[PDB]
């Protein structure tokens, strides 16, 4: 039937990129103006690049870096770029789990701390959400106060880091020990039975979706979600945000999907899996958007303010709307605990894969010194310890601004488009898209349609180059919560996080050419020839030519 096929592919597609990052990227970039670039990218590059990575991993049966060595010795810096991207992503991704852990620990009390505002941390300007319109120039929602006063202690700027938050630093330490202990002991990402690890994220999202839609203001919230704003499409930032949100959700350009495709058998219809997971992954983001944007629609009409100015246009929208929804539910504390466990399990499974993914790449990159045993176990703690210390810069009071620097630059924006363009450019134009079909038709049993070939050759490079060029032409500097202007050095620092991964592709080209000996034209020709990528006798494999 069809349920067994869904069971075989599990439910690991859902992550924090769906229930945390998508809603606020949609919220920041107007309303439904985010969806047109979202779907254009999803059907032009999103699914094609995802399937390309899977099928390259399956064809070469190699990891992130060695697969590119098999496909094309030149442009092999894509693996190193992916390693840098995933390292920065692991540095800034565990902070979300730190916030989730803090919220979960704060939810273990009789009265939710964000339900009412009469506490110590609360500005006198705060007023209850119900009484803002029921009955002093501006008032603040208790939910937003708790987020920027208790959880983040927001400082005036990034240049004022302030004293470290010892409560978040421990919550950051706990999730790193969990990542360290699980990876060191070889614990699977899904604990025990996979049913609870996969059905629970959907069950909680359905409950939140049901709660959101029945709220009185949900009608105006969805009209904000769905109906687009064309004048927003003039801005080239919405295309970048929507384009790389697909890449972030699919975990492509990270080297994760190549390794995921490696475990697939040679004769395996991975084409169906990429389409099925891709639609389910992007489908969850669309459906989860209905839940959160209904809450904002309810929040905006309750406070008598616009939907576009009711919450934070930045990370933590899922920490303002969702904790607000659980306040309007029977047994609010019970649902608050479950939500932040789900929000924590989703992130932990994603973090388990990437931290182990980059470590596996790192140890295999420099063997004879990181050999399996005492040396590797120390390396497991070394990667986490350094990633913990660098992650401490986003825990200070001015740590939200540093988090937005990493989020907008380190593993999103031009750095993800740079790799996605170069993965498609090498396969479609250098290796040959028609050549890959001969490999694919031998693998999945039938030659696919012209969609995949024409998406690597044309659609993805034009989308990545076009968005890259037009982002620089109409350059608007990064801003946090649409009111804070970053200092020049912060953007220069942020551009370095992107540029650190982007420079791997040209730098390895320079290294490779100088390593090779001979005339320059002979040198470039030698490094563009694949080194027998389909070299496996375990299954029936036709020679590349
Ligand atoms: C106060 O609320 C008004 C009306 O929504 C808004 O125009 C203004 O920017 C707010 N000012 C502050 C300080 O939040
Ligand atoms: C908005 C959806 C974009 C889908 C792109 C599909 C490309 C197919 C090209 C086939 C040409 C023969
Ligand atoms: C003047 C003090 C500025 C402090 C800004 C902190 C930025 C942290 C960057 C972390 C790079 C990995
Ligand atoms: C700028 C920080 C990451 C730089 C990575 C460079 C990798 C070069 C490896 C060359 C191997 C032949
Ligand atoms: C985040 C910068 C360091 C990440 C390591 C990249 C790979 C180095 C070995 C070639
Ligand atoms: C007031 C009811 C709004 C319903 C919106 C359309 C259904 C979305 C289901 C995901
Ligand atoms: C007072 C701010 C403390 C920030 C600590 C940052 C540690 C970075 C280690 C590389
Ligand atoms: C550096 C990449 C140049 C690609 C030129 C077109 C393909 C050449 C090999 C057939
Ligand atoms: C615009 C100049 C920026 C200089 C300070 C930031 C550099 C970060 C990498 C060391
Ligand atoms: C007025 C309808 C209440 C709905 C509560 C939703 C709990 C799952
Ligand atoms: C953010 C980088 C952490 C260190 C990774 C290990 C380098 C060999
Ligand atoms: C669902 C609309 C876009 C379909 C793209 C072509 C798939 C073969
Ligand atoms: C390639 C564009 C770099 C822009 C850096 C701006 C630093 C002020
Ligand atoms: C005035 C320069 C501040 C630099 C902060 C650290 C950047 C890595
Ligand atoms: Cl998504």
């Amino acid at each position: 039937s069809k349920i067994d096929f869904v069971l075989s592919v599990a439910g690991g597609f859902v992550g924090l990129g769906n229930v945390w990052r998508f809603p606020y990227l949609c919220y920041k970039n107007g309303g439904g103006a985010f969806l047109i670039p979202y779907f254009i990218f999803l059907f032009g590059s999103g699914l094609p690049v995802f399937f390309l990575e899977i099928i390259i991993g399956q064809y070469t049966s190699e990891g992130g870096i060695t697969c590119w060595e098999k496909i094309c010795p030149l442009f092999s810096g894509i693996g190193y770029a992916s390693v840098v991207i995933v390292s920065l992503l692991n540095v800034y991704y565990i902070v979300i789990l730190a916030w989730a852990t803090y919220y979960l620990f704060q939810s273990f009390q009789k009265e939710l701390p964000w339900a009412h505002c009469n506490h110590s941390w609360n500005t006198p300007h705060c007023m209850e959400d119900t009484m803002r319109k029921n009955k002093s120039t501006n008032f603040t929602s208790p939910v937003i106060e708790f987020w920027e006063r208790n959880v983040l202690s927001l400082s005036p700027g990034i240049d004022h880091p302030g004293s470290l938050k010892w409560d978040l630093a421990l919550c950051l330490l706990l999730v790193w020990l969990v990542c360290f202990f699980c990876i060191w002991k070889g614990v699977r990402s899904t604990g025990k039975v996979v049913y609870f690890t996969a059905t629970f994220p959907f069950a909680m999202l359905l409950v939140l979706l049901v709660r959101g839609l029945t709220l009185p203001g949900a009608g105006a919230g969805i009209k904000f979600y769905l109906y687009p704003d064309i004048t927003r499409l003039e801005d080239p930032q919405v295309w970048i945000d929507a384009g790389t949100q697909i890449f972030f959700s699919y975990a492509i350009c990270l080297g994760a999907m190549t390794s995921l495709g490696s475990y697939n058998k040679y004769k395996y219809n991975s084409y169906r899996d990429c389409m099925l997971l891709g639609c389910l992954n992007s489908g969850t983001s669309f459906v989860s958007g209905f839940a959160i944007f209904s809450i904002l629609g309810f929040m905006a009409q309750e406070q008598g303010v616009d939907i576009a100015d009711v919450a934070e246009s930045g990370p933590g929208l899922a920490f303002i709307a969702y904790p607000k929804a659980v306040t309007m539910m029977p047994l609010p504390t019970f649902w608050s605990i479950l939500f932040f466990i789900m929000l924590l399990l989703l992130g932990l499974d994603s973090q388990f894969v990437e931290v182990e993914g980059q470590i596996t790449s790192l140890v295999d990159l420099y063997p004879s010194f990181l050999r399996k045993g005492y040396r590797r176990e120390i390396f497991i703690a070394f990667v986490c310890s350094i990633s913990y210390l660098l992650g401490l810069t986003m825990v200070t009071e001015g740590g939200m601004y540093v988090f937005q620097l990493f989020d907008y630059y380190a593993a999103s924006g031009v750095c993800l488009l740079w790799v996605a363009f170069f993965e498609c450019f090498v396969i479609a134009w250098i290796y040959g898209g028609d050549n890959l079909y001969d490999g694919i038709e031998d693998m999945i049993g039938y030659r696919p349609g012209p969609w995949m070939k024409y998406s690597w050759a044309v659609i993805t490079p034009v989308l990545c180059v076009g968005c890259f060029i037009f982002s620089l032409v109409k350059y608007v500097p990064l801003t946090y919560n649409k009111t804070y202007v970053y200092p020049n050095w912060a953007i220069g620092l942020g551009w370095s996080l992107a540029l650190s991964s982007m420079l791997c592709v040209p730098l390895v080209i320079v290294i490779r050419l100088c390593q090779t000996e001979g005339p320059f034209l002979v040198r470039v020709k030698y490094l563009l020839t694949p080194r027998e990528p389909n070299r496996w006798a375990v299954e029936r494999e036709g020679a590349t030519p």
